[PDB]
């Protein structure tokens, strides 16, 4: 459901959660497949061990079965500068605040890779916290601390948004 959204909101919305959804599913076979260092793997998530990749794959394991479809938005949150929040504890509810708006649909600090940072909030999903913001942000937090890129919430959107794309 969605509360205090308009229709453009609910359609971006719509595409968005549908582009998150694609995102988390390519993101997980990713993982799945790629069980050694890859540039893209590496690069927002730190140098590759099993432990950490069970971590991510995990994270993505439990955000592919969310569906983010039927997630509740709620777009009453005007704070320019940001782009979101949610409760880790309060599950499938995403307030939008204004910078969501002016993201593209997919991309970087787009509204998919959003709902992807913000779905691995959720506690039932990992429970990722916010430590480092921002691409040049998550790939030094990757460089000096792997452990908490893996539990870094946008460090999650770029492994997903992968723009500019890594193999
Ligand atoms: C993470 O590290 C790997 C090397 O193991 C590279 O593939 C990638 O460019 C990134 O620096
Ligand atoms: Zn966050």
């Amino acid at each position: 459901t969605y509360n205090g959204c308009s229709s453009s909101e609910q359609s971006a919305l719509a595409a968005a959660a549908s582009a998150a959804q694609s995102y988390v599913a390519e993101s997980l076979s990713y993982l799945q497949t790629h069980t050694a260092a890859t540039p893209r793997y590496t690069t927002w998530f730190g140098s590759y061990i099993s432990s950490r990749h069970s971590t991510v794959l995990q994270h993505y394991t439990d955000m592919n079965s969310n569906d983010f479809s039927s997630y509740s938005f709620d777009c009453t949150c005007t704070a320019a500068g940001t782009f979101a929040y949610v409760y880790p504890n309060r599950f499938g509810t995403v307030y939008l605040c204004g910078a969501f708006w002016k993201a593209p649909t997919t991309g970087t600090d787009s509204q998919a890779g959003t709902l992807v940072h913000e779905s691995s909030h959720f506690t039932r999903n990992g429970g990722t916290k916010d430590y480092a913001y921002g691409q040049a942000a998550a790939k030094s937090l990757a460089t000096m601390d792997p452990d908490k890129a893996v539990m870094n919430a946008d460090n999650h959107e770029y492994f997903s948004e992968n723009n500019p794309a890594q193999s």
